[PDB]
């Protein structure tokens, strides 16, 4: 065909595959096969300003498939986002604005952080969950001030992990309509035929969940596209997939339809015989006609302009007409807690007792009365967890305005939907879960911490104190495993009150995800940690209780629910002689970015005797206790019994630390 | 009323019992599934509870774990080494009854579950296994590995992602010998399954290519029987049966609510239940001699002569098959053929390879020269190196081959391990980038607490990758897996670690085993030449010794970073710094050798210490204290040539010369 939308595919397609032979390294069949469904979407469906990639109404958009990256690169760097044809040439080089799976924060217009599969579409359930609630909070009248689509691509990869099954289970009972998937089905993986590994029916699986499911025979007609998506948007209450099917590395006369053409640069003859086949003439690298600009600057650039003008007159009318609202909204928008709103959080007294599961929730529930962004749930362990708002609705597809999240037995969906609803924008998002099944949602934890999203985890029954449940149900190296992930702050408080400082802190985060470690078990309010407790707990590390001596004779080391231990520890070493100071340590993350000054007065470089106590592995203590120190920790996994049986058994006793204690001196 | 009926409310009341004496655990679901479950075990598993590892015997996973009174129920009725004091010391400290199921602890207990999803994707594993070895073992007449995996599942299982990728792989290679009993109840935790759950599970099941069998009453054992039999009849599709029942049936507060499931029914309510199931026994855990009569013509008896009649056929195939059936007899004791390891590659001085490529060497020479070898990758065999040239893929159309490809589904790539380990027979293998080691973590922490010595083979380890960037980097994935107990993490150095690293993999009998490998090229060092298996095997070694007899300082480095430590030493020396370089590629293992031992290595009187790292610093202070230092990477990476991101990152001669100059 001689259409500038033929055109315009094509030049993508021959810029991502120069970009490509350029870097040496990427993946060109992808882009090939899905340029054309992908051009579709882009400039006759979705609605984005490239001049104002951060538009809080804009149509969302997640390439699930990160490794097609340059299709991506090469639609914004043609529709006029600030992606420089400079930039397509520095594709995977150091420092560029075009690495090579797609980078939240890194690159103008990307959406999200994808490249480990099955979470771009989990990602994008979330930001279609955030688009309902807001719009449910916020919408009047008619004023449908939040009122816009979610758009992903992804490919067979991405729908063999598990975790896009479950947030396709969620989404589809959620009744998220607004959420659109295109499906590339090329029927090829990275090793070979897909036939070698996956032979089920995407379709049925897929209208078994609940959602609407479309057909394209024909990947490279883009007027059977345009009809899916219009009828996709025309359905309002299912979620839709369209599988579109297409040739991975179409025009590549020796590696279409190949896994050959997935995962490396075509080559440099391969890439003539390619644009050959494309009857695309250029002969310099990385052209591009014009007419090309053109046609994306009138059906992107103007009808994103226009459309974010008429959205920035309708809220200057909203805001005359709900000014209380409308400045609620942008005080969202720009993640701005109400002044005054940590007034009303709880506070323990001396001589009181309570689990920090808790404390936890009667923390969520201050925060619910004061903090109207707040949002969130438990992946089916609501009142284990103690995450649910007892004042507040839940949110489900008969009132999406509800606040509480049930996620059912999905903790990586919820993980990657909660990283979907902090990218939204507006939203302050928890998620709950046993701290044991941490690990279920571990790779949506490490895409929170790239992208830097504040969001914040209620992990409870954090130790071998859980008791009956057993060794499956009882963490030992789940704290170790998080502490060593760069970008991720874990607290886990000693009692009631470090439990609401530490909130504070997770709350008040805006680069970083934040995980609660959170007991089962009553603890005892401790004297140490009541006065001044926010500022204790922001310092990572203090001295809950101090030596006599100004030197003492031993430190001990604590967290969470092993400081009251030590407390009790130092008592009885010091009716035989032995000064210790004791230091809870809720976040050795916070505290090692203190200062050296700060750090030197609570752990003293002079004192070498240190003793730290912990029910989980020993591993990263050192770091604390150095090579003549020791640590009181647990190394293998627990048991099925009472839990203060297990603790007792395991050397969590006054008597045992002190012997220790002894032994070390 | 009929012997069946009192049976299975023995189950139920034993059940009920032995919750309530421990004031803990769940008694709906073994109070709804009991019928499902009794006619399972008496009518249809194939089993001998006086021997309860026959290697032929049906498998059996309970997949929905905190079930497990309706397990120990029925191992105690059956005859297996369950005691009455057991069930009365159910979730007590050291019982055989723990909280939930325990592989090892329990007799009979074929799988450890708890974790939801997991079982059943353990479960396919086992399928897999019983098919491989039955391609590789019968001939003829002599189906010697023939024999069902039966697994009962609940909703939570069902809304797990793992489980949805096992299905998947279940369906695809055609296992119509896995046969699952659904629990189908309508509640979960936190109350109607429909406040988080409404998709047709039947329609998905079908989708993915499985039989799907309705049974609308949990209570009618006869449906439930034909609905089995249908079952085993279709032999091309792993099979669900949907059971309809009601959640902590015949108690009538409690029954279909999820109050019932994870809690006692409570003293006036069990009162209530054993009204309403006609239940006179006066006394708690009482079984009439005629129940357990019942379990000893059904079970017993017939497991007897079922194990029997195998042995007699073993012995005959024996006889026609004698160097089959001597392999089969090693594999199932695990045990390595003799001299099997002169097969192994050998680095010579001056040469370079990836330990991917020293790996895949190893992995093809294994292969030739240890029959059980059995493994894959989640679709990353090109990349990964775990493909065996000379082997067939394992397919519904051949189960023979062993080479298996599981698709990208991480997570039931590592619970499929799991039950391939179970089942026994093989020695197996899994492969994937290292970053994605987070994807299966929960199954490698199963493979932990289970004691497996399964393989992962994880590759491109480091911010080499390059041009993948930051989500392809792994950083704190070593710190991860060292933390977990009883996992072995070995990053070997260069070709020859790593022929040492699989040796220690393969060998292994009681815990799994990371190897942790490159994807760029690593010279072979001088060091690590000779006597590798033994250096290895210690975890640490010095693999460049100080000139004087006291270093000045100590390197520490592992895998790829033990040549830039050696390189670093050679010109520290040019300026009159004398260091000692130490490779570790199994902190784990070294922490196993004695203090003496550890001495050599680290002499305490040495505290200039200086650790190598391309990942976190985290758990590196155990080593070179608090005056020591370390050269790691505590932010994420980046997208770059790998040369230019190691050369950023600090990772050069220059560097770690300047650094260890300023601690000294
Ligand atoms: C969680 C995860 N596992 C494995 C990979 C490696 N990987 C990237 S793409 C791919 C297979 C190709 O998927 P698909 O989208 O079907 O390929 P396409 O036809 O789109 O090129 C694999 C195994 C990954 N990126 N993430
Ligand atoms: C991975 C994981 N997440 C959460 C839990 C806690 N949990 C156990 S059961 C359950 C609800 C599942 O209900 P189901 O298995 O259908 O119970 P049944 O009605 O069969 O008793 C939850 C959240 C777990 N064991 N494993
Ligand atoms: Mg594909």
């Amino acid at each position: 065909s001689h259409s500038i939308e033929q055109l315009s595919i094509n030049t993508i397609r021959t810029l991502s595959i120069d970009a490509i032979e350029k870097a040496n390294s990427g993946h060109p069949g992808m882009p090939m096969g899905a340029a054309p469904m992908a051009y579709t979407l882009w400039t006759q469906f979705m609605k984005h300003n490239p001049n104002n990639p951060t538009w809080f109404n804009r149509d969302r958009f997640v390439l699930s498939a990160g490794h097609g990256s340059m299709l991506l690169y090469s639609l914004l760097h043609l529709s006029g986002y600030d992606v420089t044809m400079d930039d397509l040439k520095n594709f995977r080089q150091w420092g560029s604005k075009t690495p090579g799976h797609p980078e939240y924060g890194h690159t103008a217009g990307v959406d999200a952080t994808t490249g480990p599969l099955g979470q771009g579409i989990a990602t994008a359930v979330g930001m279609a969950m955030a688009e309902r609630h807001l719009a449910a909070k916020y919408n009047r009248d008619a004023y449908n001030i939040v009122d816009h689509y979610t758009y992903a691509i992804c490919g067979d990869g991405d729908l063999m992990e598990g975790v896009s099954a479950e947030a396709s289970s969620l989404a589809a009972h959620l009744q998220l309509g607004r959420l659109v998937v295109l499906y590339d089905s090329n029927d090829i993986s990275l090793d070979g035929d897909l036939n070698r590994s996956f032979s089920e029916s995407v379709e049925d699986r897929y209208k078994a969940y609940g959602w609407q499911v479309i057909r394209v025979e024909d990947g490279n007609d883009i007027e059977a596209i345009a009809k899916a998506i219009e009828e996709a948007k025309a359905d309002e209450k299912r979620p839709t997939l369209i599988e579109v099917r297409t040739t991975i590395g179409f025009g590549s006369p020796n590696k279409s339809g190949k896994s050959a053409s997935h995962g490396s640069p075509l080559g440099v003859e391969e890439t003539k015989l390619t644009k050959e086949a494309y009857a695309w003439t250029a002969e310099q690298d990385f052209h591009v006609a014009e007419e090309v600009y053109e046609n994306f600057r009138k059906t992107v650039q103007d009808v994103g302009e226009t459309a974010q003008a008429e959205w920035n007159t309708m809220l200057g009318e909203y805001a005359q007409a709900y000014p209380e609202l409308a400045n609620e909204l942008q005080a969202a928008m720009n993640g701005l807690l109400p002044e005054g709103w940590e007034q009303n959080l709880p506070t323990y007294e001396l001589g009181s007792k309570a689990a920090t599961r808790n404390s936890s929730g009667a923390v969520i529930n201050a925060i619910a009365e004061s903090v109207p962004s707040f949002f969130g749930g438990s992946a089916d362990l609501a009142g284990s967890n103690k995450t649910y708002m007892n004042n507040e609705k839940d949110f489900t597809r008969d009132d999406y305005s509800g606040k509480n999240i049930w996620y059912g037995v999905r903790e990586f969906a919820m993980g990657a939907a909660m990283n979907g609803i902090a990218l939204h924008g507006g939203l302050k998002t928890y998620g709950g879960t046993f701290f044991v099944f941490s690990d279920y949602l571990r790779p949506a934890i490490r895409l929170a911490a790239l992208m830097q999203l504040p969001v914040t985890y209620v992990f409870t029954h954090d130790s071998i104190a859980v008791g009956e449940d057993g060794p499956t149900h009882e963490p030992i190296e789940q704290l170790a495993a998080l502490r060593a992930m760069p970008n991720v702050s874990v607290i886990r408080p000693a009692d009631g009150n470090e439990s609401v400082a530490a909130w504070r802190l997770a709350l008040e985060s805006t680069n970083k995800p934040t995980a609660l470690v959170l007991t089962r078990q009553d603890l005892p309010t401790l004297e140490g940690a009541k006065d001044d407790t926010y500022e204790k707990v922001a310092k990572g590390a203090y001295v809950v209780s101090a030596s006599k001596k100004e030197t003492a004779d031993v430190i001990l080391l604590a967290t969470g629910s092993e400081v009251s231990l030590a407390v009790e520890a130092q008592k009885a070493l010091a009716v035989d002689g032995v000064d210790a100071s004791v230091v809870s340590m809720p976040s050795m993350d916070r505290f090692e970015a203190q200062t050296a000054e700060y750090k030197e007065s609570v752990l003293p470089k002079a004192v070498t005797k240190r003793f730290a106590i912990e029910m989980g592995a020993t591993f990263g203590w050192h770091r604390y206790v150095g090579l003549e120190g020791d640590v009181l920790g647990i190394d293998t996994f627990g048991a099925s019994a009472p839990g203060e049986k297990i603790m007792e058994e395991y050397g969590f006793t006054v008597e045992n630390v002190v012997r220790k204690v002894k032994e070390m001196l």
